[PDB]
């Protein structure tokens, strides 16, 4: 575990993380995909061997000794708000199980279902709160990755609101 387990946020490409493992915002079929998933495919293509897994689940595949945790959030274009919310919470609980099993001291994680799976809605608070519910009981250093300056500010404020 980390000496003093913490949450941090960085505004940069998750493919350049400084953590002991990465969470992919994967699609269920293990395709190269878009956004975070395409950046992960470019950096760790070997990790896409038999990475297909259902919505609400996480499947880890090693690239060398570096673990890629493929976490499949729901596409809110297809799911109801209610069922989508349940599957999004479930995907993060499966990420916490994998991070724990791997014994890593740190993990790089994107906000699941906030990109092309958001159904055109702002889901920062919804996704981040489900991340906290899952990861609060783990002792890895969690580093959340985002793209946009306004998202970095709101994620940072939410982290500080608890400390
Ligand atoms: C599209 C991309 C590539 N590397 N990281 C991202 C990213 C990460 C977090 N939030 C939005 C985008
Ligand atoms: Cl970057
Ligand atoms: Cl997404």
């Amino acid at each position: 575990g980390a000496m003093a387990p913490s949450y941090r946020v960085k505004r940069m490409d998750i493919a350049k993380n400084d953590e002991e493992c990465v969470v992919n915002a994967a699609n269920p079929r293990g395709l190269p995909g878009d956004g975070v998933c395409k950046a992960v495919y470019k950096k760790w293509p070997e990790s896409f061997k038999n990475s297909a897994t259902p919505v609400g689940t996480a499947k880890t595949v090693m690239c060398g000794t570096y673990p890629v945790i493929h976490a499949v959030g729901p596409n809110f274009s297809n799911y109801t708000e209610s069922e989508g919310d349940r599957e999004l919470a479930a995907a993060y609980r499966e990420v916490a199980k994998e991070v724990t099993r791997l014994g890593v001291n740190s993990v790089a994680i994107p906000l699941l279902s906030t990109g092309v799976y958001s159904g055109g809605k702002d889901r920062l608070t919804q996704s981040l709160n489900h991340l906290f519910t899952a990861m609060d009981s783990t002792d890895a250093d969690v580093v959340i990755y985002c793209r946009d300056k306004e998202w970095e500010k709101k994620i940072s404020e939410a982290i500080q609101m608890r400390t």
